[PDB]
């Protein structure tokens, strides 16, 4: 029993939930409807349990990747934004919330890896990956490394492997063709071979994980790393003058990071779908609403064009979005969990030399 004439929202405690509550207060002042924001633990696992019995929040906030599964079980309402409202958000963020061609959530905020660099070691970061070998040689002569990053998670390596034509699952008209996998094509092979060659020519250690890289960069040991917005605060405390910029090109093509979109879904069982539509479209996804959340806890880059233009006065947010626009929406289908583990094995096995680049990626595509 979801109560009528009240909105209950679930959002993870890492986002600006107090800011969201302020938006809810404006909603109540205007409508007389109470708006309750809650940050339950493991909300992404509770939601499927409770929405399956017809209960749960009216609105669920989460990374878009889980909503595909939610949509597959009919847990989310098809949303009905008019074309005038869709045009207020970046087009690619709508592709993150489509399932079987139907819009199933509102995009809120966008996150994509970026190239982080030490302005003091490297006043002008490289535009191409092809120049990192020579750059590393110049920096090694002073005991510095050009580039360190987490080679143990496919999320960090995919931007390079995807650059020349690698892709996860093909996307067409709000639909992923789960048959067409693009991990074992010439583009994917060229990118991983470049990564492997970096390891073989000693510009990169196959053992580098997330912690080593961050410590190296926060200590000035390395000129560059690849990370997302959640790492900026740590470099902030660090004594490092750092910049954030577009990732290097590979074979003249952009690096293709995976894009995550914080999305707001509507419970299919809610009796308050029009209230939720009104709250999301007209209170949250405004400059004032987003600013309220962002003021509590930074969102990074946002799907709303008008406010993103104001936020991108921060060059690091500007670069996150540039990278997101060059990147690849993370597929929201559940077979991506198998894609992660396969590519994870491929990269680790290729980087060790346990397998050639061709062998490893073949076992990924099965």
């Amino acid at each position: 029993k979801i109560e009528e004439g009240k909105l209950v929202i679930w959002i993870n405690g890492d986002h600006g939930y107090n800011g969201l509550a302020e938006v809810g207060k404006k909603f109540e002042k205007d409508t007389g409807i109470k708006v309750t924001v809650e940050h339950p633990d493991k909300l992404e696992e509770k939601f499927p349990q409770v929405a399956a019995t017809g209960d749960g929040p009216d609105i669920i906030f989460w990374a878009h990747d889980r909503f595909g599964g939610y949509a597959q079980s009919g847990l989310l309402a098809e949303i009905t934004p008019d074309k005038a409202f869709q045009d207020k958000l970046y087009p690619f963020t709508w592709d993150a919330v489509r399932y079987n061609g139907k819009l199933i959530a509102y995009p809120i905020a966008v996150h994509a890896l970026s190239l982080i660099y030490n302005k003091d070691l490297l006043p002008n970061p490289p535009k191409t990956w092809e120049e990192i070998p020579a750059l590393d040689k110049e920096l090694k002569a002073k005991g510095k490394s050009a580039l360190m990053f987490n080679l143990q998670e496919p999320y960090f390596t995919w931007p390079l492997i995807a650059a020349d034509g690698g892709y996860a699952f093909k996307y067409e008209n709000g639909k992923y063709d789960i048959k067409d996998v693009g991990v074992d094509n010439a583009g994917a092979k060229a990118g991983l071979t470049f990564l492997v060659d970096l390891i073989k020519n000693k510009h990169m250690n196959a053992d580098t994980d997330y912690s080593i890289a961050e410590a190296a960069f926060n200590k000035g040991e390395t000129a560059m790393t690849i990370n997302g917005p959640h790492a900026w605060s740590n470099i902030d405390t660090s004594k490092v003058n750092y910049g954030v910029t577009v990732l290097p090109t590979f074979k003249g093509q952009p690096s293709k990071p995976f894009v995550g979109v914080l999305s707001a879904g509507i419970n299919a069982a809610s009796p308050n779908k029009e209230l939720a539509k009104e709250f999301l479209e007209n209170y949250l996804l405004t400059d004032e609403g987003l600013e309220a959340v962002n003021k509590d806890k930074p969102l990074g880059a946002v799907a709303l064009k008008s406010y993103e233009e104001e936020l991108a006065k921060d060059p690091r947010i500007a670069a996150t979005m540039e990278n997101a626009q060059k990147g690849e929406i993370m597929p929201n289908i559940p077979q991506m969990s198998a894609f992660w583990y396969a590519v994870r094995t491929a990269v680790i096995n290729a980087a060790s030399g346990r397998q050639t680049v061709d062998e490893a990626l073949k076992d990924a595509q099965t």
